[PDB]
């Protein structure tokens, strides 16, 4: 990654064995659960896109969901080049020629080059760039690997409360809400629910049906 | 989170793969626990806005908690509002716009705002505003989620003293005394508290009932 | 806690998650063995009020024990008031006002606060005086949650003097010597540790018995 | 490594035992997976030639990889002699000898000459050219170790799409594609996939063989 | 310990987690094996006496071991203050008391104190000569829990010379060699021993045997 | 160890219990198999002669090779005082001694004397110097402690060729080849491998009889 280093300058750092393990464990662990992208996002702060290339490279297993997210990758490269063409010229002593998709993506660009942009004045941040567009592609396989839609989710006639309303957003995070949760509530609870009134805290609902 | 290097200068750093790993691992094994706020506001030591967001991301599961800590923190923010309305205005140059709630909790904001805002002379510290919010509302569920009422601890009839104060000030600490302790004691040991009058001390009430 | 920089300067450092997780892990395994405290003084070393207030709320458990230390702070305090009354007037510019004893237990002040005092020339190391009232109270939990006393540490007819040696200041410790190890040993040691007379080494009485 | 330290200047490191020990655990989980070959430039990122010998020779087993590892550098070794040899002259005060292919390869130079081509200024990327020379013939291992082809991965008559298409990957990430993944795909994928006509993206496919 | 920062002023840092950990497992594992004494002063590298004292107290257990230490330790100290008697005087300004005994066994002295002897110019390495006294009694402990003499190591019929040769040297060493060596080997290794005559390394003596 | 701290001065840095104890664990799991001496060197990166002797010393065990270690390491340092006779004459002020064998082998040498030769300029470096003697008398261990002779190591008539030459190399390795590689092919493979003709490499060797 780039860092400021103790001194006040932004330098390229080696990606530490302990982000390249924490993230390979987290994908074994929580594979696509919605928590993996806070993980990936913090594990690469700062990353270049080698870095980011290097992380997605090191899981093993998931190919399917790792190719759609080239896919994703070259909608928004695309995208980016549509927006941003190239102007041709020689670029001045001490600059940086403009970045392509490709060059974002870390496929047609060197480590040297993406240090020049992220660390230019003004910085051309292709390290968040690039983060963002990955970021993108795995809500769209988070999104899609969720089992579960939302008007599956409802309160079992003998479950707590607590429960269900715990199955609910942890539903709802992945599929990506207030009418529906007392929908789903059981009959027990919903008459509870009802009497509350409009405009009630999920506190004051989950302690009314505890 | 923001962090002071070795020269005396209050620099942006990467949230460490062990702060985010211990915070992710001290939910999973004691929930709401009420240690659990200690260790929440001490791995989000400097934290920004956009750290603290990451560390709550990260947790998988409880979302019925997530969600009413996200209830708490628009409660907050709204009421920082009604405080400290935005004035309209050009921002001079080297210097910060004003934070909205939503900026202190990142949602509006950028994480290169937050810094500014955090390393302003003087600074606006959004980062323990927004945590003194989150430990706001963590309080409230370590509060829900207490099983037991302090009125239901009660000493056993062969329950060692040390064990029976043990599980009072565990029950008292989640409900957030002295003479309740007495009463809660089982006879053989309510009877030697009351030889010893009031005022004694817990170390001399324990040493009394052992 | 407060550190210096590996240029000269006392700086706040935040308490890292290795130190965290060892208190943790030395209370839970440990409880209140007499090596506690020592771990504890290591682990809080240059310890402000705050992080000696953090590392005593990540206990869980043990709250009978943890109030007994609240209630040797607020003595300590208490009197630490009677000696350093605080004297009205404004403070000087550059100056931090006296501390109250609930300054020094982190009770009524800030870290902003406690980092003046801690770093000032002269320093007042509210930390250190602070981190002394709570070794006092686990010195105090320590002695009472010892279970044997010396006197019934007796060595038995077939056990190795090493073996016993081993118990009796270990119980010795906890409880917080020579004759007495000579009067509680066996027959058939007592006889030959008689022979050697007094002012012997334990190193001595050791190898004499084995 | 060569690292530059946080005051801008690049200076040798010594290799970490955290980065010794993730090298050493990747080959013993992983073997020859594709994934390795990330982890292992990851893992000697800004490495001199010595840390790479270093890191393959602490390599325990897959010795006969390990040798075709070997002839694959005396092979590009060879190369770069044919395209650079080297000039007969006193080297100037100052500056290095042109490296020879087993200079590069650590064979016939010492750390101090890596440590001079690499930290000139052009620097002389020693440790890049040769872990290059390595990346390539670890390809060359995973594609030999490759079990099996993707002509051999078809869709099961009742399995699941993405199980299929995970498999279909993975195997093609190791031989190093869509109409294929087509043709392989069960009689009832095949033709829904038939149906959604040419230019479809995999998510598009998933979504309908779902 | 007194470490010297990356700008070559000695400055006192606070002890690691890692090592106080490190010590308390050894001492749990190892015991008093001779290897313990190299662990202890690797782990107590540049420590203060504050520092040794820390370590030698999170030892749990072992209490007969670690009272002769403070047997030996005394001895030490009492031998300090007859060959360094300190002088009566005001100490001039900037300058350092001369240590006693106790001083150096961090009795009655304070942490400020130890870190002015030890970066006085010359320095007072007052955690070197504590040290020195810890692992003389360290030794003396590791010597009375040798089990076995050498005396008792013998080559077995069927025993292979390299398993004996073990036992012996590790035997040797905590009791703290080559005809001894000999003698005690099987009749079948001292007939080929013999034939080798003397002044054979152990190389060759174990060649000849296996 | 000596490093080179961030400023660009060689200062000398406490072993750490990282490298301690990666040290210990790599005797304990491999012994004396080859790759334990790359794992020497590394771990032993910019080490002092003490800190040299304090990772032999850790080693609990093999005391036969530890042994034989020493009479290596005697042989080698008697050839350096051959070499290297020491001259007659006070040392010139800011300059050291020249070092014999035992001050390299760091039993007639004190650490700061080990500092002074290692951070000479120019430096002597003994660390590296009785590394060397170290890694020599290591490989006569691994050597002698290697089970089986090449001769030895045949394919099995239903062996696959791969794992076959992993058994040659390894073996190969600590005995310390491509014409033999071909006679101890079994029967199927070899008569492949004479088809094949000379000069072919491993890779077309093992595709050829897989
Ligand atoms: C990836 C990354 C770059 C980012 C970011 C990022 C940025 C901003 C915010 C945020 C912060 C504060 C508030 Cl009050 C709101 C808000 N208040 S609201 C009422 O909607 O108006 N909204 N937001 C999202 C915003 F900004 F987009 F609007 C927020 C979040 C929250 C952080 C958060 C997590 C948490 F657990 C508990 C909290 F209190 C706050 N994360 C989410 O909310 C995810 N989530 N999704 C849903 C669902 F879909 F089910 F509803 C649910 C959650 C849930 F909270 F977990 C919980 C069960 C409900 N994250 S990062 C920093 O992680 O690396
Ligand atoms: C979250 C955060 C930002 C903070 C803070 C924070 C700030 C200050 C203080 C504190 C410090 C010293 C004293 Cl003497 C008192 C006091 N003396 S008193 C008699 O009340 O007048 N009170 N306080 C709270 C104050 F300041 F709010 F008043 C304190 C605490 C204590 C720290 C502490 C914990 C501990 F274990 C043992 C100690 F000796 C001191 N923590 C609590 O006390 C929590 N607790 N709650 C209750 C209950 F409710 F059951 F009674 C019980 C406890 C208990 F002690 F654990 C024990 C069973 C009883 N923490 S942080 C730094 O952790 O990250
Ligand atoms: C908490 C903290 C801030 C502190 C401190 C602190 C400060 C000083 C000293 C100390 C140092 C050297 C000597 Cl020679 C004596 C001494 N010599 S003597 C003969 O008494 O006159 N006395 N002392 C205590 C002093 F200074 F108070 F006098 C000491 C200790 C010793 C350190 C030590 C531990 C050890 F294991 C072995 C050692 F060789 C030295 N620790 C203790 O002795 C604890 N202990 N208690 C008893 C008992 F009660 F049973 F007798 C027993 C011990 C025991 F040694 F473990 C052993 C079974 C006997 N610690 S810290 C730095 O740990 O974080
Ligand atoms: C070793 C090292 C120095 C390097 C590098 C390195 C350099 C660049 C790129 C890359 C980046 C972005 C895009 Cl969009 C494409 C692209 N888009 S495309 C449509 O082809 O035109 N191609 N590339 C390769 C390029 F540049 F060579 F073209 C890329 C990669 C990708 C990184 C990546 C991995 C991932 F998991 C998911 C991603 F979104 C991106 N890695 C691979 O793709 C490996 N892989 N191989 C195949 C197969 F063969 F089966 F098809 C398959 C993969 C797969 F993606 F995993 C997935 C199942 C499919 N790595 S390092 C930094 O790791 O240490
Ligand atoms: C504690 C500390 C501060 C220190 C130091 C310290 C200082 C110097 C030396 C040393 C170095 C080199 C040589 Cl050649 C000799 C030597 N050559 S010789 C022939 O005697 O003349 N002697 N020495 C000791 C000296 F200097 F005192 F003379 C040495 C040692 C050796 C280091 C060593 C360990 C090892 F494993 C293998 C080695 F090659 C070298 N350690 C020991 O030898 C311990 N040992 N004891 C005996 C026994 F008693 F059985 F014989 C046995 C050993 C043994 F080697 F393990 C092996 C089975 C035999 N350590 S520290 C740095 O560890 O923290
Ligand atoms: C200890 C230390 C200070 C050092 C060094 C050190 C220094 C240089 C080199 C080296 C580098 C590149 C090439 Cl191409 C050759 C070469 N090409 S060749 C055809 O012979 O002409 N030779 N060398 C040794 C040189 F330089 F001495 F010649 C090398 C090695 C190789 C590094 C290496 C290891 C590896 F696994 C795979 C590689 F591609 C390269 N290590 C070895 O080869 C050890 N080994 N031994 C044998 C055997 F004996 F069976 F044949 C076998 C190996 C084996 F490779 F593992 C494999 C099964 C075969 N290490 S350190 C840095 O580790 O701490
Ligand atoms: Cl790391
Ligand atoms: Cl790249
Ligand atoms: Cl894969
Ligand atoms: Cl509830
Ligand atoms: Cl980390
Ligand atoms: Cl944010
Ligand atoms: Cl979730
Ligand atoms: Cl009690
Ligand atoms: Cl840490
Ligand atoms: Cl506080
Ligand atoms: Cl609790
Ligand atoms: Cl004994
Ligand atoms: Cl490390
Ligand atoms: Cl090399
Ligand atoms: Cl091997
Ligand atoms: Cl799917
Ligand atoms: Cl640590
Ligand atoms: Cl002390
Ligand atoms: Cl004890
Ligand atoms: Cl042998
Ligand atoms: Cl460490
Ligand atoms: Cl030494
Ligand atoms: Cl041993
Ligand atoms: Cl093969």
């Amino acid at each position: 990654p780039i860092v400021q280093n103790l001194q006040g300058q932004m330098v390229h750092q080696c990606i530490s064995p302990r982000t390249l393990n924490a993230w390979v464990k987290v994908v074994e662990e929580k594979a696509f659960s919605p928590e993996v992208i806070p993980m990936f996002s913090a594990l690469s702060c700062g990353a270049t896109p080698q870095d980011l290339n290097t992380m997605l490279n090191t899981v093993g297993g998931h190919q399917a969901a790792m190719h759609m997210l080239k896919e994703t990758i070259d909608e928004e490269a695309a995208e980016w080049d549509r927006l941003h063409p190239v102007h041709a010229g020689p670029i001045a002593p001490g600059q940086m020629r403009e970045p392509r998709g490709s060059d974002i993506a870390g496929t047609t660009s060197t480590l040297q080059e993406q240090i020049g942009w992220m660390t230019h004045n003004p910085p051309i941040p292709v390290g968040e760039i690039y983060k963002r567009w990955i970021i993108l592609g795995l809500n769209k396989i988070v999104r899609m690997y969720s089992p579960t839609s939302i008007l599956d989710i409802r309160q079992g006639p003998k479950e707590p409360f607590r429960d269900y309303v715990d199955r609910f957003y942890k539903t709802l995070r992945a599929e990506q809400t207030e009418t529906l949760l007392v929908q789903n509530a059981n009959p027990d609870c919903k008459t509870i629910l009802k009497a509350l009134g409009p405009g009630a805290t999920l506190e004051e609902m989950m302690t009314a049906c505890q």
